[PDB]
């Protein structure tokens, strides 16, 4: 309704209103313009930009883009100083970069294979608060650090009025508050984390930021500790109903585990958007309590892809834990679908659930090789990376490219008669 | 440190109405509603619940091996009775095995060692691993 | 680091007489009896005796399996031979138990695991030890 997102700037008295979207590495990114220039255009033709500012999305023959804002999600931006409203934004001119389209591409893949109808995935995904981080790198010296007034390190330490004698412990802090708060419990909000994971990525922050501290996603944040997860369960259906209940283990059913064999055959691909950064690797790093093992089950707790069982059978759903928060949300909930839509194609199994020790059985997969991995994304292939092009990341890369072998090819000359002297 | 010897330490496992140091005072009262006991046997650092839990383990096991507490305390600040006593690890794990009614009483556990596992599982798999390389270190 | 890359390196296991980067040099003479070789596959950071000891092992048996050395570099500074080779731990490994023969001939080794072997005994009580505790920390 383009009518409803004009009458809410006059019923909040909107003075701006804040255009949203974000980036491939999995950050969220915002612009902002007076009120006043809503108008029936926009609502057709969005908002042309110079995309020369972002090295992946123009070139200088081509320096018109599209922001496109939609009609279906503007909300009040209720922790700024001044009555305004934000908006998220699809973007094109073309495109296929904007990780939102991509996203929205495996969803219409799913209604186009006539599998379902749709998807009712939901995210538990946690999270990390500081008062005083400090991390820089040089020439000469490279080091992080952190403190909060919860960490085991404070209560030996002198305070302007004492200590309180009140801090948690190694792996012994599990007495949070929730749902942490305001960007989930006043809107209801309930759907899955493509929309939803960075009004909560943003709200963690500013919520931190107005009460004198910071928030922060970094899945390995200090050692011999917990980290920021990002586990999620996962479903499908169609006509009103749920798609993965049935009579096989623990109330699953047999496209549930067809499902379920896509995603285990994906794992090693899917890490590329779940484990996005270093301290996902670290985090995944072997343990009592890790969740890199590849395998399902209902009893064997570290098995990355549990089958969340429940008394109706409405709620008989799986439960992913092969990623952690320093994931792109957007390429998550493509990457673990795009597994699932031929899994169901292949018609391959997940072999027998997990009820032994901690690891193994699957785990497999496997080959040890690089050579090995590459040749499964050249085998299969159709579990990994399904549909679109990547025609629009090639014309803005290429102009990006240009410039820089223009500068490398002269600097290679120079080096060549540096080589022959 | 604060159970540690001293002119109003509360260490003396003993009971009375007089002998302010022992462990196990009686309430004295002029009501009979009000006749209680006293215990002083801990401080503040303890956990509250398991407190709660262990003090009434050792009472309801007290009244089925109708045991007795000897005479009452009222002489010089610290003897009977302490006693109880044998001055050995050993025998401390051999009464915990055969009295062992007073103490721990009831439930397991079952809990406790299922979640264990799981931590012991990831932690035994990165010592053998160690002690791996630690084994091929001494051979050399 | 002084074996990697450049325009000097010597890493390249090869022979000739004008490819200076070669690793093993004719040394060429006018009179038959300076006619040599010049080994070049090391750094001054090497044990002298050992080196002079697996330089003449590997000598030793080139003239028991009667092989070759390929024709002798004289195009740009790395290639023909390098070659050997396969790229893996696994085929490393593999060639150490087929040949085998050129490396590590003759002796043991018998004084060697004698003597590592009391150092072991100590560090494997005190590793078990350590193993017993960390598995009970992992149980809890």
């Amino acid at each position: 309704s383009a009518e409803h997102v004009l009458t809410m700037l006059n019923e909040h008295a909107a003075a701006f209103v804040r255009f949203e979207a974000t980036d491939a590495a999995g950050a969220s990114r915002s612009k902002s313009i007076p009120a006043q220039f809503f108008e029936k255009v926009i609502h057709a033709r969005g908002y042309l930009e110079d995309g020369e500012v972002n090295a992946g999305a123009a070139g200088a023959a081509a320096s018109d883009i599209v922001l496109m804002p939609e009609l279906s999600t503007a909300a009040v931006a209720a922790a700024a100083a001044a009555a305004t409203a934000a908006v998220i934004c699809d973007g094109g001119a073309a495109a296929a970069a904007s990780p939102r389209y991509i996203a929205r591409a495996a969803l219409a893949q799913l209604q186009a294979a006539g599998a379902a109808a749709g998807l009712l995935s939901a995210f538990i995904a946690d999270f990390c608060i500081f008062g005083v981080p400090e991390v820089i790198n040089s020439k000469t010296i490279s080091f992080p650090a952190s403190t909060t007034a919860a960490a085991a390190d404070q209560p030996q330490e002198a305070a302007a009025g004492g200590a309180a004698g009140a801090a948690a412990g190694a792996a012994g802090g599990a007495a949070a508050a929730g749902a942490a708060e305001i960007c989930f419990l006043p809107e209801a909000a309930g759907a899955a984390a493509a929309d939803n994971a960075f009004t909560l990525r943003t709200g963690l922050q500013e919520v931190a930021r107005r009460y004198n501290a910071i928030a922060s996603a970094a899945a390995a944040a200090a050692a011999a500790a917990a980290g920021a997860g990002s586990h999620s369960i996962w479903d499908v259906g169609a006509a009103g109903t749920n798609a993965f209940a049935g009579a096989s283990g623990a109330r699953a059913t047999l496209t549930g585990a067809k499902w379920l064999a896509g995603l285990l055959a994906a794992a090693a691909a899917a890490a590329a958007a779940a484990a996005a950064a270093a301290a996902a690797a670290a985090a995944a790093a072997a343990g009592a309590a890790a969740a890199a093992a590849t395998a399902w089950g209902a009893a064997a707790a570290a098995c990355a892809l549990n089958i969340a069982a429940a008394a109706a059978a409405k709620g008989a759903q799986i439960e992913n834990k092969a990623g952690a928060a320093a994931a792109n949300p957007y390429l998550v909930l493509a990457a673990t679908v795009a597994a699932g839509l031929d899994g169901i194609q292949s018609a391959g199994a997940a072999a027998g659930a997990a009820a032994a020790d901690a690891a193994a059985a699957a785990p497999s997969e496997i080959p040890g090789k690089m050579e090995d991995a590459l040749a499964a994304l050249e085998q299969d292939a159709e579990c990994l990376k399904a549909g679109l092009g990547e025609a629009f990341i090639r014309a803005a890369v290429a102009a990006a490219k240009y410039e820089l072998e223009n500068e490398e090819t002269d600097a290679e000359g120079n080096k060549f008669l540096e080589y022959f002297i």
